């Protein structure tokens, strides 16, 4: 409510909620949070990100967003989870402390907040942006199909009804290109991390080509590790390996792009669960969903730093 020590993390919370804990914890933690808006939402609705940072000028860094698929609900959840646990840890966890003496983290929670909406009010299962086209009386573009990385191949749906729609062309959604330009101009992040739900999988390049990346037995081992990792907790499994072999060719996504510019820990995470209970997974399983996957991307962190 009026602390964040007092928000609660095991329910599912509103779009203002979820604002509202932002400036929250940045009061609370003036010296290592700051929130920064890198554009504009369709529908005129500031796009945050969360940057952690123990200082320097432009510090090598990571990568992470959630909620690009409005309906995937426990991936905001897990981001709140997250940005309360990166406060709570640093001066405290050893290696946790040594990746933010040295890295910054930027989060963004909410990366489709026009669609994050629209699920609260009025479409629970809505996936899309929010953008509007003469030529049609359907709405919204698949914001995961709309990067330029393979771009209108097999994949992406080319009808605008569709809920995996890539829209007229690259970066056309505002939601993308804003985190494109933020990328760009920022020029030194080494990991970029997009989470999803569901079906409990770690993916790496490619979807939009069977060509196996320069970085494979790397990535390969890492991903390795970090479901090993994350399975620690409470045994939840999970598969690992590129986005085409794992589940279909799928193109203009995140990871394909971030990858294609030379960030090479980009990787994908597949949340709770595998299918039971689908977007519409108990609030019962915030926490034990949000403390495994950390487990899972401590990992990936860790190798980042000492590479
Ligand atoms: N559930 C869900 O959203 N799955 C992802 C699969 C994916 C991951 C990474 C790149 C391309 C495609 C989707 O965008 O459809
Ligand atoms: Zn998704």
């Amino acid at each position: 409510a009026r602390s964040t020590n007092t928000f609660n993390y095991a329910t599912y919370h509103t779009l203002d909620e979820i604002y509202d804990f932002m400036d929250l914890l940045v009061a609370q933690h003036p010296e290592l949070v700051s929130k920064l808006q890198i554009g504009r939402s369709y529908e005129g609705r500031p796009i945050y990100v969360l940057k952690f940072s123990t200082g320097g000028s432009n510090r090598p860094a990571i990568w992470i967003d959630l909620g690009i698929h409005s309906r995937e609900w426990i991936t905001q959840a897990t981001g709140v989870w997250f940005a309360k646990k990166f406060t709570e840890n640093y001066g405290q966890n050893p290696s946790f402390t040594a990746i933010l003496d040295s890295m910054d983290i930027f989060l963004e929670i909410v990366t489709n907040p026009n669609g994050f909406a629209f699920t609260h009010s009025e479409n629970r299962l809505w996936r899309k942006t929010r953008s509007v086209t003469s030529s049609s009386l359907c709405v919204g573009v698949d914001a995961n199909r709309n990067w330029d990385a393979g771009f209108g191949k097999a994949g992406a749906s080319s009808s605008p009804c569709s809920e995996t729609y890539h829209g007229k062309y690259a970066n056309s959604e505002v939601e993308v290109k804003s985190i494109v330009d933020f990328v760009k101009n920022h020029g030194n992040f080494k990991a970029f991390l997009s989470i999803h739900s569901y079906s409990q999988l770690l993916l790496y390049p490619y979807g939009y080509t069977t060509q196996s990346i320069p970085d494979k037995t790397e990535l390969n081992q890492v991903a390795k590790s970090a479901v090993a990792a994350l399975k620690s907790l409470y045994g939840t499994s999970y598969k690992y390996g590129s986005i085409i072999t794992t589940i279909y060719q799928a193109s203009g996504g995140s990871i394909d792009w971030s990858y294609n510019q030379g960030i090479k820990y980009s990787f994908t995470f597949e949340l709770r669960d595998t299918g039971r209970y689908g977007f519409l997974l108990p609030a019962s399983q915030i926490i034990p969903t949000a403390q495994e996957t950390w487990l899972g991307v401590l990992t990936i962190m860790e190798h980042t730093v000492n590479n």
